[PDB]
């Protein structure tokens, strides 16, 4: 069971060595949220910087096309 | 120390002021995951906007190449 | 009122039922850290593989325009 209080209304022993675990695993959980932010936010940066090598090549197509169409008009 | 309950078994004072307290970071952590996943899922979002935008050049540069084949394999 | 305990410093009933809730709750918010992980990665996929399918067309393009420089370069 789980999450359970309504046919339990009294104290308990070891009452103070429940909240201490349970202390631990709060800050744990904050501890991983941040490590996933940091992990997701890189893996995104890579992503980015795929995207921007990517237009460097296809600007450099573009240039060489100018100068053929250029040509193919004239005369 | 934490995560301790093993050579204490037995209720202490503060017990609803250490619930209460433990029951707020609870709450703080579930806020934490939600936004975290909210700011990564912009990042993606534009990065996926890039590559739209970066499809619609090299698409306009393709139908100026093809103009180029065709009268360069015409005669 | 939440995370408070410098006005009370002494045990109250259902400290057994307390502590059950707020475990359930610790639990919950490491399976949506987990799964929030999945789903940011899973977007950030999606988002590698366009990038690769673009760069594929793109390479073709060069192609098709390397021919037609050789032929405007030569007499």
């Amino acid at each position: 069971g789980h999450m359970e209080g309504k046919p339990k209304m009294e104290p308990a022993a070891s009452s103070q060595a429940a909240v201490e675990e349970l202390r631990t695993q709060v800050r744990e959980l904050r501890s991983i949220i941040e490590t996933m932010k940091d992990q997701q936010k890189r893996e995104i940066k890579q992503l980015l910087s795929e995207l921007d090598e990517e237009k460097k090549i296809r600007l450099r197509l573009q240039m060489e096309v100018n100068d053929i169409k250029k040509a193919l008009q004239s005369k």
